[PDB]
DNA sequence: GGGGGAAGGATTCC
DNA sequence: ACGAATCCTTCCCCC
């Protein structure tokens, strides 16, 4: 009887760019992450639907994008801006419920149980929220409504873009039998592939398997998550999430193993990681390396007290040395991550 | 046998 | 090809 309302902003980064420069609307827009290795080295962060019609979507190389749509509008990612627009929209949402879970820069779950009853009122509260967000910030979003967070999210995926949908108890039961298990949040290609070999292509299929076999192949946590959803029993509460890590990682002009060559990038990473820390003081620091073969290796250390920036600098070099020493590959990307805030 | 935690990697998804 | 959360496996120290 928990009634959950999930909000997911439409093609967010690109839409914010449109809002900030309305002449862009209707034109294919592609927000890019430029790495600096060469001409258009980098990847697409996201694109509006005009561009997605033709295959230009999040994750593909900018070069592949331009081959497909050479006359599209290509803009560099401005996350700070998108984050501030997001914050304002999240504030508007806090008005519809006091129980809100900001899941990311562009999604939030609202528990509107003691805010309205039955789904009709749920649906209407959705249009109000959509309209309110469209009128106030001029951003279109998709609303998903169901009994728990997972199905509210699924409802939204099904109604994208600029939609609103309700998945009532009856359809839930149908989806537990009908839904491709790969479409269940938290299930990626890796877990999807493991679930197939076990003969699980639908949530329901997880109940026809030996738990220890499931647990054995995908882990205890994931196993209980899926079984729980198949039993129409998943029911996680909507809570306030708090930042737990702040980091930065940059691509070097060229790959390397030379310490003095990597340092400047690593220190640049820490500088910006600290400015983002605000007043937050971390007890743990990790140096993260992305190797030439796009592998991710890391070495860290937790201290029994906070880490001053001079300490972070000194410790980061020691961890980068551990990496170079323990890993033979050249380093492509280097950065740092601070956590366990006092 | 287990609690309790740190450490490095795996997997997922804004 | 360009940030952050959770869980898993392995160690480790210890009662
Ligand atoms: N840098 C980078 N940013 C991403 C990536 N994927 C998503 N983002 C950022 C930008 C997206 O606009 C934002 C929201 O992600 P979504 O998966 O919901 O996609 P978007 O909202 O763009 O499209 P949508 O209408 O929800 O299908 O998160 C990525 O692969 N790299
Ligand atoms: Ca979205
Ligand atoms: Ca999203
Ligand atoms: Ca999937």
């Amino acid at each position: 009887h928990m009634i959950v309302l999930f909000v997911d902003f439409d093609y967010f980064y690109a839409q914010v760019e449109e809002v900030l420069n309305p002449s862009l609307k209707g034109k294919p827009v592609v927000v890019c992450v430029f790495s600096g290795r060469f001409e258009d080295s980098g990847a697409v962060a996201t694109a509006n639907y005009e561009a997605r019609k033709f295959g230009v979507k999040a994750g593909i190389p900018i070069v592949e994008a331009k081959k497909i749509l050479p006359n599209a509008v290509y803009l560099p990612m401005r996350k700070e801006v998108y984050q501030q627009v997001s914050s304002r929209i999240m504030n508007l949402l806090r008005e519809y419920s006091e129980k809100i879970e900001i899941a990311s820069i562009d999604e939030a779950y609202l528990d509107i149980s003691d805010k309205v009853r039955d789904y009709r009122e749920a649906y209407n509260l959705g249009l109000e929220i959509k309209n309110k967000i469209l009128e106030k910030e001029k951003i279109t979003v998709t609303v998903g409504i169901s009994k728990n967070k997972v199905f509210a999210k699924i409802a939204a995926d099904m109604a994208k873009p600029n939609g609103i949908k309700v998945i009532d108890d009856e359809e839930v039961k149908r989806l537990i039998r009908e839904l491709d298990i790969a479409d269940v949040p938290g299930i990626g290609n890796i877990t999807a592939e493991k679930l197939k070999k076990l003969g699980i292509n639908k949530l329901v299929d997880t109940l026809s398997i030996e738990f220890d076999k499931l647990k054995g192949m995908i882990g205890e946590a994931k196993a209980k998550y899926l079984i729980s959803l198949a039993r129409d029993e998943y029911n996680e509460p909507i809570r306030t999430r708090v930042r737990k890590s702040i980091g930065r990682i940059v691509t070097m002009k060229r790959n390397s193993r030379n310490l003095e060559e990597i340092k400047p990038y690593l220190f640049r990473a820490i500088e910006e990681s600290y400015y983002k820390l605000d007043k937050r003081i971390p007890k743990a620091i990790h140096v993260v390396a992305v190797t030439e073969d796009l592998d991710i290796v890391s070495r860290g250390r937790t201290f029994p007290h906070g880490i001053s920036k001079e300490t972070a600098y000194s410790e980061s070099v020691k961890l980068l040395q551990k990496i170079l020493e323990e890993d033979e590959r050249k380093i492509r990307r280097i950065g740092v991550r601070f956590s366990k805030f006092i």
